[PDB]
């Protein structure tokens, strides 16, 4: 029990309530990119002339579990093996063995100024509501304030609320018979000002690239390892 336990529970619960819902029938979501099972949607939202566009994506990855996907997403030690848009990150504080606070800087995208982020990252297993329902693994990354926040005069502080939410279907169980269903949501306030066209182009390019790359890394690192359910 660190000082964020209840904020964490609230963020996680909101994601389980709202983020998991299907949006196939919801015209409010614009489907922007589809590549097979990977479906990437946005809402066009601006606040004070700053693009906030909520991002929501679903995906189905063979041969990995939600537990594996989330560990890989959460574990700072493999971060540099799949991240492409990060200049630097530092663990600011270890809250618990499933929760840390991270500082990171994002590669500049011309012509906007560089962004940095300060966020709590927590991984949690949500037990099946009923023996009918799936268990879910979730990673939530959400912005928090912290005293040990670096001075970075090059950077505008973005604020994020991101969740990677995983449920695993299975048919000795082999990788051949396991499917991981992902819902990934990212609400990012870039702060300051950045050209709308830039923000939307970066999102449209980088989210599908991230999801394809990250999931493929998980498949590759796990294949021929015992399944971690
Ligand atoms: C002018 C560019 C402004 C960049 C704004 C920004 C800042 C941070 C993020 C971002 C994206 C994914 C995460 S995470 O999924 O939690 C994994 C940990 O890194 C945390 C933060 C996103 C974005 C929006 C632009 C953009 C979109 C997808 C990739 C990169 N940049």
């Amino acid at each position: 029990t660190h000082r964020f336990v209840q904020k964490v529970e609230e963020m996680v619960q909101n994601h389980m309530t709202y983020s998991l819902q299907d949006v196939g029938g919801d015209a409010n979501w614009q489907l922007v990119v589809e590549e097979g099972e990977m479906k990437v949607y946005r809402r066009e939202v601006e606040e004070n002339g700053i693009v906030l566009d909520p991002l929501k994506a679903t995906h189905a990855v063979k041969g990995v579990t939600g537990h594996e996907v989330c560990n890989y997403f959460w574990n700072v030690d493999v971060r540099n093996d799949w991240e492409t848009t990060i200049e630097n990150f530092h663990v600011v504080e270890t809250l618990a063995d499933n929760a840390i606070i991270i500082y990171q800087t994002h590669k500049r995208v011309w012509p906007a100024s560089q962004r940095d982020v300060l966020y709590l990252s927590v991984i949690r297993k949500i037990p099946a509501l009923t023996e009918n329902d799936p268990e879910t693994w979730i990673v939530c990354n959400f912005s928090v304030d912290h005293d040990s926040a670096p001075l970075n005069n090059r950077c505008v502080r973005a604020k994020i609320n991101v969740a990677m939410i995983c449920q695993t279907l299975v048919s000795e169980i082999s990788r051949d018979n396991i499917l991981c269903k992902i819902t990934y949501v990212a609400n990012v306030n870039p702060g300051g000002w950045a050209p709308a066209s830039v923000l939307r182009a970066v999102a449209k390019r980088e989210y599908p690239k991230f999801l394809k790359r990250f999931t493929s890394y998980v498949q590759e690192k796990t294949a021929g390892k015992p399944i971690l359910f």
